[PDB]
């Protein structure tokens, strides 16, 4: 089962990450890949509260993805980010293709 | 026409049923399917300002649906909820599997 | 390909708004509608901190498109809005049915 993620809000991050973690739980095999956009990419940064809950997920072999327009708005550098991290130009344009490609979408 | 309606943010829950409502007025014999979870789930309560109109949707047929996860994360008692309320083990999955099964997702 | 994006929180516009822009910046040959509904719909209005913007997604041939309900219940005139506008009954039947008709969604 292919769920494409969309986390855009920081302030709803703890949240969304609970949902994904509720999301693995619940779908046997789940084949998951969470794209962070607008302000939530900063939950991506090394010093990020919720950075031990992204480390634990990319542990569950879910592919986490940070939105390359996003990271140059909040004016991050890659450097920052955590390890392991994927990178899109276009996380919107992430979340539209991997949609066309059959993956099932989930706003958080 | 069949919708799976999801709804997270309790705040946002006024808001959102009246949206669900303008889906019923608008797409003639719609099959109606609203997901409320995270925070929203409180929406879903006995005592909730919105439960009039939750039990309107319940009228017209809209199938609601509670997710336990989140019901248990709020420290909520099935007990608590509006009668006639169904629950999935998980709202995120219901989406993502009411989706897989042809359903058209709509947050809210 | 053909996307049919979804906007309801006024506060959320500005951002919204430039991620439409980057998604017309990373899918080639993009076929977008907007939809604004809820409090969003405030954001149509010809007075609006973001005409420019919205004016210059229609230079690039981007369809907006405003809900009748929402206008309604925000008790904005036709006239208040910005030339050019498309309204439908339905903001939320709009997206169901592009979405039927194959139009991949987003939710801003």
């Amino acid at each position: 089962m292919k769920v494409v993620v969309q986390i855009k809000d920081f302030d709803k991050v703890p949240q969304a990450l609970r949902s994904v973690i509720n999301l693995y739980n619940d779908i046997k095999d789940a084949e998951i890949e969470v794209v962070l956009h607008q302000s939530a990419i900063k939950a991506l940064l090394k010093d990020s509260d919720t950075r031990s809950i992204i480390e634990d997920l990319i542990k569950k072999n879910i592919l986490i993805v940070g939105c390359e327009n996003s990271i140059r708005s909040q004016n991050l550098s890659h450097d920052q980010l955590i390890p392991g991290i994927k990178i899109v130009t276009s996380g919107v344009g992430e979340i539209v293709r991997k949609q066309s490609e059959g993956w099932i979408y989930l706003a958080l």
